[PDB]
């Protein structure tokens, strides 16, 4: 998976750098994309060296799930700064994807990003939004 990435271009969830998960799989999506799934509560997924430049204050992800779930966005490590939490309610099926966004605290410079999952969700991709 790439050693570094730009916060303001699509990041593919399946191109993660490390995970604690023993269940996570790379899955297909309806339009022959890929994502991650078979995620459980407590699972973390790390993406290395994301460059936020002069700042990001939002997070958007394209996700599918049948259960209300939440995803913490942390900087640097699983115990690093909580940037925000994305609350995801059911999208209607494991294959019905929805872009869902949340606010985060302004982050600048280069940081690993850790997604922390409270339960099952399929994730295709994500991207950050620049501060104003
Ligand atoms: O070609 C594409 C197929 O690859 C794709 O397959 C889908 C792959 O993802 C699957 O999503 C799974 C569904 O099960 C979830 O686990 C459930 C979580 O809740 C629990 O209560 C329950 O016991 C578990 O079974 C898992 O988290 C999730 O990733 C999806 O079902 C497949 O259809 O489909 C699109 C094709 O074009
Ligand atoms: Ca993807
Ligand atoms: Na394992």
């Amino acid at each position: 998976s790439p050693i570094r990435r730009d916060a303001f271009s699509i990041i593919e969830a399946e191109e993660y750098n490390s995970t604690n998960s023993s269940t996570l799989q790379v899955i297909g999506t309806p339009n022959n994309g890929r994502g991650i799934g078979y995620i459980e509560n407590g699972n973390t997924v790390t993406y290395s060296n994301i460059d936020f430049g002069s700042g990001a204050t939002g997070f958007s992800a394209t996700v599918a799930t049948e259960v209300n779930t939440s995803i913490q966005i942390r900087s640097d490590s699983p115990t690093g700064t909580l940037l925000g939490t994305l609350y995801v309610s059911s999208t209607g099926s494991w294959n019905t994807y929805n872009t869902v966004s949340t606010n985060i605290s302004k982050i600048t410079g280069v940081h690993d990003i850790v997604l922390v999952f409270s339960g099952p969700v399929n994730v295709d991709n994500f991207i950050f939004s620049r501060s104003s």
